[PDB]
């Protein structure tokens, strides 16, 4: 719709430098500050096992699809008030395009 693929290698690195601190993407990868992100697309928020998500994340019951992840990536707190995710966001659409590209390939 409003989602455009960019670079997976670029996105791989945005992840490492901006998301790796609190999340893993691999299947069998563990939860850390953040929950493991394997299989997140198609998935609704707050459903990873062994993970304690805020009341905020839970009740948002957001269906993770690439378009959705873009709004969130711009301003998670604005997008999900009450969330403990400590990420200020991606204001540049290319950044978001590029990371979603990566996530879409890495989390499947
Ligand atoms: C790099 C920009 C990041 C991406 C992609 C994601 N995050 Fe995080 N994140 C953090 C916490 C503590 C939570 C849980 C929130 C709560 O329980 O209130 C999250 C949550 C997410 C989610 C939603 C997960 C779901 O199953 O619904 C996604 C898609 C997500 N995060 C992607 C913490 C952190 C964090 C620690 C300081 C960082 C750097 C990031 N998150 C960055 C990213």
């Amino acid at each position: 719709t409003e989602f455009k693929a960019g670079s997976a290698k670029k996105g791989a690195t945005l992840f490492k430098t901006r998301c790796l601190q609190c999340h893993t993407v691999e299947k069998g990868g563990p939860h850390k500050v953040g929950p493991n992100l394997h299989g997140i697309f198609g998935r609704h928020s707050g459903q990873a096992e062994g993970y304690s998500y805020t009341d905020a994340n839970i009740k948002k019951n957001v269906l993770w699809d690439e378009n959705n992840m873009s709004e969130y990536l711009t301003n998670p707190k604005k997008y999900i008030p009450g969330t403990k995710m400590a990420f200020g966001g991606f204001k540049k659409e290319k950044d978001r395009n590029d990371l979603i590209t990566y996530l879409k390939k890495a989390t499947e």
